[PDB]
């Protein structure tokens, strides 16, 4: 949910 949380939840995020 909160993307930019961590390194890891940014990168799954922005790929989908």
């Amino acid at each position: 949910r909160n993307c930019f949380e961590s390194v890891a939840a940014l990168r799954r995020c922005m790929y989908g």
